[PDB]
C-alpha cells in the first residue's frame, strides 16, 4: 500500500521536477509522514534507483504482454516494442516523463541496471534482442537511451495532440528512430 | 528598447512555461504596463508569431556568420549549420526553448513562415537546401521540425552536462538527425 503510494507519488513529482523533487512533497502527496518515506528509501538516490525498476518494470510488462515472439525479423520486433512504449506512454504520461529524467540521471546504479535485464529474461531473447544503438560505445549508451526517448516524446506530443494521425506520427517515428540508432 | 525588453521577456517566460505564460507576466518582467504591451502585440497570438521571427531572425543570423559558402555539398554544410544550432542553443537556452516551442505551436501564420524566408535569403541558395525532409508530405513538416528540435535539445543537455566530450555528442546527434530526416 505505503509503498506503492509512495512510488505513485514520486511519479507525479519527477515528471513535474526532476530529480530534483523533494521528498517532503512526495511524502504528503502519498500522505505519509517523510520519516516513514525514508523507512521505504533512506536517500534520494535510493528513490531514483527503486523508482526506476518500479517504472521499468511496468513497462516491460506492457511490451511482454502486447510481444507476439513468433516475429523472428529485428526491425519487425523493433517495431512493435516501440509502438508499445508510444502506447505506454501516452496511457501514463507521467511514467514516461518520470522515466525519462531517470533513465539519464547519472545515479543509476550498475547493480540497478543489472537488476533490470536479470527481471524480465523475455526480452532478452525471445527478440534475439538489439542491432539497437550496438554501434556506440558504452559511455555514449545513456546519450542513445535519450535519443530514442527525445523521439518517442515527440512522437507522442504530436500523436496526442492529433489523435485522427497517430498511427502516422508513430510509423514516421518508428523510421527515424530505426535509421538514428542502427547500423546495417 | 521596449520592444527589445518585451521580446526578451516573453523568451524567458514562453521558456518556462510554454505559449500559455500569461501577458501579465511578460509585462511586469519587461518592466511596462500590460496596456503597453498590447501597443506592441495586440493578442498573444501576435505575440507568438512576432517572437518566434525575432528567435528566428537571431538563430539564422548566427548561422549566416558561422557559414562557409565555398562548401556546396549538403552533407557538410548541414553540419556545420547543425554545429551553429547546438551552439546557439547552448549560449542561449531560454531562446531554443522558446523557438522549440512556437516551431510546433499551431499558431504560427502562413504569413509568418513566408516572412522568414524573405527575411535570409542567405540560407535558401548559398547552401542549395534541403535533402532535408524533402520525403515527407507537408501536413507532416511540423513534426519532423519536432524531430529536429528534440534531436538537438538532448543534444544539446548531453554537450552542457558533459563539456569535456561536447564534440562527440554534437557529431553523434548529427548524424542521428541525419539519418532520420534524409533519404538518398
Ligand atoms: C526492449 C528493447 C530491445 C529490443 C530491440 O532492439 O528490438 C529496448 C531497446 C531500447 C530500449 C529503451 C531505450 O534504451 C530507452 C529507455 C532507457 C530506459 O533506461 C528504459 C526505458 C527505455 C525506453 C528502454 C526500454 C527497452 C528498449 C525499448
Ligand atoms: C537552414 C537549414 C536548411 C539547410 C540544409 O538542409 O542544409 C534548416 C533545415 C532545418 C531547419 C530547422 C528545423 O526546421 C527545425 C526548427 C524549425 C523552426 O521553425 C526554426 C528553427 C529550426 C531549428 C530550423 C532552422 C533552419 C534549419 C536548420
Amino acid at each position: 500500500d505505503k509503498k506503492q503510494a509512495l512510488l505513485e507519488a514520486a511519479t507525479q513529482a519527477i515528471a513535474q521536477s526532476g530529480i530534483a523533487a523533494s521528498t517532503a512533497v512526495i511524502a504528503r502527496n502519498a500522505g505519509v509522514a517523510e520519516g516513514t518515506l525514508f523507512r521505504y528509501f533512506a536517500t534520494k538516490d535510493e528513490l531514483i534507483n527503486t523508482l526506476y525498476l518500479h517504472l521499468k518494470q511496468d513497462l516491460c510488462q506492457s511490451m511482454i504482454m502486447e510481444l507476439d515472439r513468433s516475429i523472428t525479423d529485428a526491425k519487425m520486433m523493433t517495431r512493435f516494442i516501440w509502438n508499445s512504449y508510444i502506447s505506454w506512454g501516452l496511457n501514463h504520461p507521467a511514467r514516461h516523463r518520470a522515466i525519462r529524467q531517470l533513465a539519464v540521471s547519472e545515479k543509476l546504479t550498475k547493480e540497478t541496471e543489472q537488476r533490470a535485464d536479470d527481471m524480465f529474461p523475455e526480452l532478452r531473447d525471445l527478440c534475439h534482442r538489439s542491432v539497437l544503438m550496438v554501434f556506440m560505445s558504452d559511455e555514449y549508451r545513456a546519450f542513445g537511451d535519450g535519443l530514442f526517448l527525445a523521439l518517442a516524446e515527440t512522437t507522442m506530443d504530436f500523436a496526442a495532440r492529433d489523435p485522427a494521425r497517430a498511427g502516422e506520427y508513430i510509423a514516421l517515428g518508428f523510421e527515424a528512430m530505426w535509421r538514428a540508432l542502427t547500423r546495417e
